[PDB]
DNA sequence: TCAGTGTCCGATAATTTAT
DNA sequence: TTATCGGACACTG
DNA sequence: TCAGTGTCCGATAATTTAT
DNA sequence: TTATCGGACACTG
DNA sequence: TCAGTGTCCGATAATTTAT
DNA sequence: TTATCGGACACTG
DNA sequence: TCAGTGTCCGATAATTTAT
DNA sequence: TTATCGGACACTG
């Protein structure tokens, strides 16, 4: 009865296509597939919530791996008492546990924390091999896209700063901040 | 700070062998606190009041790690309150504290192993009881006033007030007992 | 093919109630095997059994996981063996098969997580009994011989001999007495 | 006191160089290390049966990763087992755990066993995907280096096999091969 | 003193499949 | 997994 | 011929710590 | 682990 | 009827670090 | 994490 | 004023399955 | 889970 496939993506690209294709593979249909994007922190991952709401007593849920049905462990969990609640299992495809029964919930918790644990230690690297960038004189961020040397050149010859602002079609906040800042 | 949390839930007295193994463990009885648990799930009162009187710097002890917790869930809660709070757990019997970030992997680990094998348990036994139940075997109370009593007086026609006051029991009982036994 | 195979290593008779949580998981008597364990690691001749007498397309059954390995490197070999022999174990009460790819990975989690659990226990005892020890609790077998009576006879200036033939007891055990009691 | 860094290789490359820059770079002294290359089934790493010849109670050993200290659980136990007899541990930089003491030898079998599970999936996948290219018609292996369409002019030009391969530098039973195959 | 022919095979080489 | 190198081994001149 | 003294030790039984 | 048991062994009378 | 100036800030954009 | 856009908000003409 | 009949039910105590 | 207890409630005399 019933199969319903959610996917997600946080790379912030169209990652997105391997995901679903995996779904409809495994015997999903496109009118029972759900997905959400990574905007930011609060990004309540709204389509997931309606999933939630359509399914019923004897449906199963298909998840391409783990990490896609919420990030950390807590909610993982949380997560999965909801729909175990509603009387809903999930299998996850590649790392082949399903929501089922008793024994493979365990699985899943371990599994998890496994890797939130793993996850924990990638960042210390990602971030030290980040900051020893930071000191040996690297650039980070946005680039400045602005010819500020240009900008400079308004105010030192005296002009109304808003006028400037209505040259290059830039905001007016930023050219006080431009010269507030360079001097 | 040294402070020990304990819990008992067979609804016994168990707790003075426990609050020992932390008393012995270094804890003064100052820095102790309990929870007997006989039916909700708001009565960790007493970890309620541990849970604000601690500060930074601060480590607390429990006995077996399943004391703490109920279920996975409730642990890492628990577990992540004390954690951005600044205070550590260390489970005395099992041997771990929550001081690694390593350890917290364990933790969980860990006990939803066991939560598995609690979880178990109850299936097994409530089969094993129904099992029982539908074999023969006779649950709850043991019947206690003389029954072949109570219905001699009533096949002798007697009303059933009297026969509440010469064997000083409750009415409800007489008519209990002879509305069961026809 | 259903086969049942059984331990018991507390040197007692609680196989008679491991073989029946079998005996009525369907298995017959005829396809059960046991072992007592009593000093060694070679006295699985009980298993060494089963471990040929079995084919493809068989399943043997154990009541609990922890009975059929030790420490699990022999789990595994256990496992593994039959295995690529074509056989499957099924643990009753924990409720795997190595049936399933997966199955095999819980079957080593869930014990190398006992295996440390039954580790902690050892040293936990070793040292709760070192502890006793020296509190000032005797150990070993009880004295049963009347040993005040033993001295008697010697402070009496009586042969040895004599003593251990009017209590029809060990000459051995009258020097040791007296030998002890000085 | 003394402190050992084993590392080892199977992508059959240089990916050796960061491994050891890894030990080193933890404290290990280049008078201290071992490594092991992949040669095939038999290859009894042999460094590594001399490193538990030359450590001492009292020792660590340093290993990267995981998989690098043997190949499936089974032996990663029994190997560290025989260790843990001369009275040695194993710090595992990047895992994070040390064969240090009971409850951390757990969590390397766990750890262990949750991917040799996970390896056993993968290949399913690799194997499947390799075979799904075979019957569309994908060759395999080894390209033909030969020039067979000059061998297979020599025979039918009826002349002596030795020869041939005499004027090409080339086994002999490979024209025997050659031509016994393509007719 | 070897001399060439036709099989069958372990050992290396060069490739390919998907994480 | 498929392609080549070297050879050992049985015949036959 | 056989009787006793005293030290040691392998083979059982008895008991204990802790879940 | 300790207790008690037969029973070997080396001297002694 | 707005009219321009000088701060301080949430929201997007465009980047970078290492698995 | 750093750069730009839009604005709301307090003064001042 | 007050006495009895009979049904229900919340509040305790008592007991049990299984580790 | 069942047993026993006081004690409320609706009728009845």
């Amino acid at each position: 009865m019933a199969l319903f496939g959610y996917a997600r993506v946080s790379t912030s690209q169209q990652s997105l296509d391997i995901q679903v294709r995996a779904l409809k593979d495994a015997g999903v249909k496109a009118n029972r597939i759900f997905t959400d994007k990574a905007s930011g922190s609060s990004s309540d991952r709204k389509g997931l919530d309606l999933l939630r709401m359509k399914v019923k007593e004897g449906d199963v849920i298909l998840v391409k791996k783990l990490d896609r049905l919420g990030r950390d462990t807590a909610d993982m969990i949380q997560l999965i008492k909801e729909f175990d609640a509603q009387g809903v299992s999930i299998r996850f495809i590649d790392d082949g546990i399903s929501t089922d029964s008793y024994i493979g919930k365990m699985v899943v918790t371990i599994l998890s924390a496994v890797a939130q644990a793993e996850r924990q230690r990638i960042l210390q690297r990602t971030n030290e091999g980040r900051q020893e960038a930071m000191a040996k004189g690297v650039v980070f961020g946005r680039k400045r896209k602005i010819d500020r040397d240009a900008v400079l050149n308004m105010w030192q010859q005296g002009l109304g700063a808003s006028h400037i602002s209505k040259t290059m079609n830039i905001a007016r906040s930023t050219v006080y901040k431009v010269i507030n800042e360079s001097n």
